[PDB]
């Protein structure tokens, strides 16, 4: 996250940390989101490579066991059928991952609240995106996890030509593009969180940034809006 701040510890029960075992040492890939006791959904692209992959609830400083944390296994990976790696820009950049045990839920993990099927925010809506990824562009990860402020930028202003353009489909969240602020490298497949009645539920799966880097202006992070694969999310559950 680019121009963010170290989130309150623990205050983003459901932010999992999804690492690849590289050597004996894990390593953070990307983030996600516990839905479930024993399923996580994040981005596909994060489990685009054939690696062993584990998943951190309760994480809050990468670099040390402060005592929060449950470390499980997955044990199956379900990526959307008509996901391409060679075009994020088609979407379906979502995966839901099956953990191998159950974790247990406290005040440090909980569920993610996931939106209303094609539920659709207005323009400039209230939002913080959260991960442990770049804290500029071109950086290092972030040792602890952080926030910021990323207010929705509506379809038919994400896909105009002074933003997106037609990369940006209607079923992706835009959100930020104010130069300053954004998602970077480790923060895909983790949430955006918006403000909704009071509640904040993740309402996008970080998917992609400019070619050119993370925080550039009328350039938003873009996130998978989460209300387009409701069905396809309990239809995963249900039969898996
Ligand atoms: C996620 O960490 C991110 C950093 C540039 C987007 C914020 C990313 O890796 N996106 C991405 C990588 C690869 C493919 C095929 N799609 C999207
Ligand atoms: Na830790």
């Amino acid at each position: 996250v680019v121009g963010g701040t170290e989130a309150q510890r623990n205050s983003w029960p459901s932010q999992i940390s999804l690492q690849y075992r590289s050597g004996s040492s894990w390593a953070h890939t990307c983030g996600g989101t516990l839905i479930r006791q024993n399923w996580v959904m994040t981005a596909a692209h994060c489990v685009d490579r054939e690696l062993t992959f584990r998943v951190v609830v309760g994480e809050h400083n990468l670099n040390q066991n402060d005592g929060t944390e449950q470390y499980v296994g997955v044990q199956k990976i379900v990526v959307h059928p008509y996901w391409n790696t060679d075009d994020v820009a088609a979407g379906y950049d979502i995966a839901l991952l099956r953990l191998a045990q159950s974790v247990t839920l406290n005040s440090y993990v909980q569920l993610g609240v996931l939106p209303r099927a094609g539920t659709i925010l207005a323009n400039n809506s209230p939002c913080y995106i959260t991960g442990w990824g770049l804290t500029r562009t071109n950086g290092q990860l972030a040792q602890t996890l952080q926030q910021a402020y990323l207010p929705t930028v509506d379809y038919a202003i994400c896909s105009s030509s002074s933003y997106w353009g037609s990369t940006v489909k209607n079923s992706m969240v835009c959100a930020g593009g104010d130069g300053v602020r954004s998602g970077c490298q480790g923060d895909s497949g983790g949430p955006l969180h918006c403000l909704v009645n009071g509640q904040y539920a993740v309402h996008g799966v970080t998917s992609f940034v400019s070619r050119l880097g993370c925080n550039v202006t009328r350039k938003p992070t873009v996130f998978t809006r989460v209300s387009a694969y409701i069905s396809w999310i309990n239809n995963v559950i249900a039969s898996n």
